[PDB]
């Protein structure tokens, strides 16, 4: 049954789970051609597969060669996504295989179910949450590794850096979704907040700055301010009147 804010806590139990986001798999850029026309040109994409409990991000880079001279592309993209997720799962020992895979887009449900027939004990589920994982390509280190790729490959990161030494999975996931939601809402302002010191640095093996515990509280309130103020412009409501469960709903995407 679909994952929503009323049952999403399940993400942090002992049943290994993965989110799969396919929104960055098929990507184009617009460019000027040698005759002076304008055209689209495919660029590398990625499948974003995340364990929200451990932070492990399996970033499968989709090379443009996959698309070359191919028909029915939206069909292929989903097939490609399903193929790769199933191949990852199939490479893991049984004890590392997820119990559930949660797709961020309902369109991914059937293709993944078809490709996961070999895994009867793995539940494929849709979600009501409109999670901001599309904003993964706004994290500079992720964006660069994708763009520099010259062949298919998978790269693994901990998208929580070292946070789990200090905070719970529930807290880390809340922080991540807040950061991604803010990046999705206003990339430029979100990065300005992140670089506000800007002496607080990003370790070479990390995605985010090395903020202290109290510093993260502040960054998080600013990220929250960025999001809510924009929501307020759109809908004409008093931010401060919003309940806790209303604010979460906004961040998570319902």
């Amino acid at each position: 049954g679909a994952m929503n804010s009323s049952n999403y806590a399940e993400l942090f139990n002992n049943d290994i789970k993965l989110f799969v986001d396919d929104t960055n798999v098929y990507r184009v850029t617009v460019h000027k051609t040698f005759e002076g026309n304008v055209a689209t040109k495919a660029i590398n994409g990625c499948i974003f597969t995340l364990n929200p409990k451990t932070g492990h991000l399996f970033l499968k880079i989709i090379h443009t060669s996959v698309w070359a001279g191919q028909k029915r592309l939206s069909q292929l993209a989903k097939a490609k996504t399903a193929e790769e997720v199933s191949a990852l799962v199939r490479s893991l020992p049984k004890e590392e295989q997820p119990k559930q895979i949660i797709v961020t887009r309902k369109a991914m449900l059937d293709p993944l179910e078809v490709h996961m027939l070999d895994f009867p004990n793995i539940a494929i589920r849709p979600t009501e949450l409109r999670l901001p994982f599309s904003a993964a390509m706004s994290i500079d280190k992720l964006s660069d590794v994708v763009m520099k790729a010259t062949e298919p490959q998978m790269v693994l990161f901990n998208i929580y850096d070292d946070w789990l030494d200090r905070i719970s999975s529930y807290t880390a996931f809340s922080r991540l979704t807040l950061l991604l939601r803010a990046l999705k809402t206003n990339e430029e302002s979100a990065k300005m907040i992140l670089l506000s010191d800007p002496t607080i640095t990003i370790k070479s093996y990390h995605l985010w700055p090395s903020f202290t515990d109290e510093q993260w509280i502040t960054i998080e309130s600013q990220m929250r301010d960025l999001i809510l103020t924009e929501y307020g412009r759109k809908y004409n409501v008093n931010i401060s009147a919003l309940t806790q469960t209303e604010i979460k709903d906004i961040i998570l995407g319902q």
